[PDB]
């Protein structure tokens, strides 16, 4: 199957084991912004659901399917690969919705549905939007979508912006500098100092921050889920040209994302921007090993290249340069091993 | 091989990916009690190392081998299965000990060593001592130990004691009761409340606590690494009969461990007890599904049975009863997936 | 052929005496009330050590100390000064109507000839970390003019060194050095020079003051007795130390200050530049380690601070320090001539 | 050599020791206006460099030569007399430019170049442009310049303008009046007040200021590096006739400078004017010993004479008079010892 071909078993086991825990479902569900925004998007666009066939990709507890049921859907296929599918069924029964919500245990790339659906719902977004590679399952599921069918969310915007945060930088450098010691309990560790810096700086920093650390208006990269195919997400090339609004050291790039539910009645946005209330996605920052100095008015240009890997994540390559001076930085990050700060 | 036969590959992948990080090695190395005590044990027992052949099981960065070198070891075979072996190789070279230290990449159950050693060193202890099941790798390596050889550490003591922590116990239900609401965004979640409670109680709690919550002097279970076999750790039955020092509700059992380096010159102890400075092992608490009331002077008896699984961990089965009243409580826990509670 | 010229690069000497030729610098020194007031106290409170005596003032500058000696009743004061400040001193001697008692002799104390032997030598020859500027050697050299039963003001000097913790200072220097870490400064890769840069920045003693609570152990004292010492004694100054750590943490380096004692017939007067005392224009001096050493309370931090005099009227400082319990060792080289004024 | 003949060894040693520090180089490199403007001037005039032979006089870290390399230069001879030459060589190697940049250690007046160059680049500007006397080295280097070769910078403009700053003026006496007290610790210092005032007014003041203190349009003195000789800078006479735009007291003359890179594609300016972003050169003010009153419309005429000395600096003689009243003022300043006032 498409899933297994692109996924190491070791990663898959851990991945679906992780989501088999009720506590994580709770963790996601208690994100009121997330859950509330999804419910708002579905219910205020009830006509996109009324008497329609729905596919819920990765239903987990089934919350989105219940939202779909509340909006008047005739029949909802709720596909779930982890052992959470069993608990979802329990909830379907206890809520007397057996006639409208149908749990399909298994991976969306592998199960069989009896019919084509009018709309696909899912919450497949990870850190930096693309982490976990579930967007590909979401897009893969379009094999079950009627020609003029719809998707909730409809589009996803990734925002990139340069930031300055010396304390974060030195915080990481401090950690790496442990390996700078010439005599740790009499042992010279210095020969590994380089490897340590690499390892620590390969970690995207997951957390939130004040918006004023941003040195330029963000650049936007849009994925249209109605149009995109799986393969489009195997290699994601995001070119950027920032017009610096402030002078200073650029320590790296900050990432967040929005998704839009473009329904018939209205468009509803779910945003993880640092200007918006905090969500469990927070924001993600990729550090440069060495910061770049730029004056206000300069242009910071380059490319963020995301390469999907078999561990359900991405190898991140960031190349950025101050055009006016030729000051250049290249960096490689492992989105699979982030730093929760 | 013995390792792969007792280990789910997925778990192994994850396991050796974990230790391939310099940050995790650093994490262990910066635990001053651990590292310093190992160094102390090795150097203060220099006659156990000077001109000796040494085997370092799971050398990681190679720190213990360097300690062995400082103590005067003639030849040190440093075995390491993760990609940390590469960095150890680098450090051996940069510290000009290539003539004394030989890094061997691979699992100790699978690599070939050329000769028998005088002493084996290792740090194979996990949560509750036994987690990660590396102790078995440590014992397995005794196929390379001379009949009159030594083990550093030489013995390992796991300590169990009954505790009272009303808030910890009630916490589980406070969290589980999230699901006990008839209209979470219009959804009745209550049918899953029981499952949520179960899930939380299956997790051993990793963190520390004030020693005053302990209601009896601990019971000790000793593994003598010089004498024990690998197989001895597949099923570990720890019977206990606690003499209660305080009256109250017993919510479960607290776990910690000590290891002793018994050298020719002296014995050095490394302790993770809650009476001692905190280590990266912290302490572990397993809850009873139902608390048991015990009076001071009463006896709390039962068994902690540790059953090794192929996920490099243990299923913990605890049965306990107050002998004076017959009040009985049990729990079953999955040590591979503990709850890190420490704040 | 003078000892001064033999031990001093001319380039350094020119600059050195030009520096002190400025009235603004004299003002700077004179306006340090602790210094000036304490000197006056030491001299006047021991007036009988001066009354009707012959005095030598080594490096009189503006001549203030000679005036103190005159106030104390000295019969004749030879005020030796090598810079052009000697002329300004003469002016003050005349305008203060003391031409009959204070005699300015322009030139280096190693080169001028005095008409007679003196009963007491006074001077203010202390530099940063006491020994900087190498004027103590001129002070000691001047003892060729001292009567057998003569005295020295100051009589002794105590250097105090103690380990400190100051993460922010360390990071402050490392941040500066990290400029040379850049792989593309305007398209230029500077990284190959980071090692040289870190060296250069950490080669600088930090001159300023600090909170006494950053000190992690009671100070160690090294005493120079000016009555007994020879010039040659200060070419190589070896200060061994063994600190008993009072606090756990990272030792980022050693902090230095000094006291001098005026041991007079009537009383002993102390001039202290310790961080517990009111600030002086000497402040305190800290030598950073390139890598801090972790030590817990109760540990011993031992080693040596070695000062080698150079021809630039300063010292090459080599500090070697080790945590005895762990063998964690740090070595450092500092250039006392080029310190970092942080205040 | 020409250099040693015009320079006291003392000054030269201090001078090249100063620039031997990576931190000082860093200080210059971190001046974004300076460095960035040089890079722009070179790169935006790429036709002046593409496949050309280049001489970098006093390359320091070698940054300008790397800029020349970025512009497509065939061969750059980078001459450097301090120990920074060692580090420059390192950077050429690590940047894989050994085939195009040749570091030549030594003074440009003493080294030999293998061939003639098409263009000379350098940053020889000091305070008020002429300080350090490096412009003479820059001009001296034209013995290696092909006829019709180019100079980057091509010209240097020194700007002089009368200013009013009552507080700056009064500050001098405020400081000098320290010596005007009849009993400083019992000593009458007053006889030296005059000398202290003199000393303070001999120091050019380095810092920046509000442009509204300027009382007339600046007068400009231009050095064309393509045409000028070394000897032209031994005696620099700058006559001035200022047409006062504001009424008030003139306390002295303010100095700044611009340099122009006149390339084939465009002319790029580097300015240190008080109307422009601040540089490490700041601006320089020379006070009159007595302020001059001028009405708006009056004419302030006179001369600024710069006489080069062997300390790699200038003796500044300024004479000015208000033509309408005959009110006259003079001052003599020592540019080698300026007062860094900037805060
Ligand atoms: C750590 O930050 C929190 N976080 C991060 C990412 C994320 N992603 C939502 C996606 N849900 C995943 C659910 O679908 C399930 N499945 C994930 N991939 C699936 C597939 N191919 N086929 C079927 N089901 C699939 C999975 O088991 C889960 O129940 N949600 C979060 O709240
Ligand atoms: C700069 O930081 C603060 N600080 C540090 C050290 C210091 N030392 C006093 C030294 N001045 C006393 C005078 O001796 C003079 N001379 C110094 N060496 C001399 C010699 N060999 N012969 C004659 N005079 C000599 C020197 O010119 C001075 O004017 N004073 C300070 O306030
Ligand atoms: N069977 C095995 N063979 C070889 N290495 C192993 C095995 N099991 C675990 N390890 C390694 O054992 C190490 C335990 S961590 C202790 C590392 C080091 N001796 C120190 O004291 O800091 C990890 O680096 C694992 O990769
Ligand atoms: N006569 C001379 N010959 C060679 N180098 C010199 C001479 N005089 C000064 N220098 C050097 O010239 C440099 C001036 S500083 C400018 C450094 C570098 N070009 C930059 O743009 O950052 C210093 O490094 C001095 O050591």
């Amino acid at each position: 199957s498409v899933f297994s071909e692109r996924t190491e078993e070791s990663s898959a086991v851990q991945y679906f084991q992780f989501y088999g825990y009720l506590s994580q479902q709770q963790n996601m569900m208690q994100d009121y912004v997330r859950t509330g925004t999804y419910q708002r998007a579905i219910l205020q666009n009830h006509t996109d659901f009324k008497d329609k066939i729905v596919l819920d990709v990765g239903c987990g507890s089934g919350i989105l399917s219940f939202f779909a049921a509340q909006a008047g859907a005739r029949k909802i296929y709720a596909v779930e690969a982890s052992t959470m599918a069993q608990h979802a069924e329990v909830l379907v029964k206890s809520n007397n919705l057996t006639d409208r919500i149908v749990v399909i245990p298994g991976k969306v790339e592998e199960v069989s549905l009896p019919e084509q659906v009018d709309i696909i719902i899912s919450e497949p977004m990870g850190y930096m939007l693309f982490n976990e590679r579930m967007l590909e399952s979401y897009l893969h599921a379009k094999k079950y979508l009627k020609p003029s069918g719809n998707m909730f969310p409809t589009i996803g915007d990734v925002h990139l912006a340069p930031f300055t945060d010396e304390q974060l930088y030195m915080e990481q450098f401090t950690k790496a500098n442990f390996w700078y010691q010439p005599s740790f309990h009499g042992v010279d560790l210095s020969a590994l100092r380089g490897a340590a810096v690499d390892e620590y700086f390969r970690q995207p920093v997951v957390d939130t921050f004040d918006i004023r650390i941003l040195m330029a208006k963000s650049v936007k990269y849009t994925v249209n889920f109605l149009e995109a195919k799986e393969g489009d997400l195997h290699r994601i090339e995001i070119p950027f040209k920032f017009h610096m609004l402030h002078s200073g050291l650029v320590h790296g790039l900050a990432f967040w994302f929005d998704v839009a539910f473009i329904g018939s009645i209205m468009t509803v946005w779910l945003s993880t921007a640092p200007t918006e209330p905090l969500t469990h996605w927070y924001q993600v920052r990729c550090l440069f090993q060495s910061p770049l100095f730029a004056k206000a008015g300069d242009t910071l240009s380059g490319t963020c290249l995301l390469i999907a890997n078999k561990r359900q994540s991405y190898d991140i390559s960031i190349v950025a340069q101050v055009d006016q001076t030729g000051s250049k930085s290249s960096n490689l990050l492992d989105l699979k091993n982030p730093f929760f700060r």
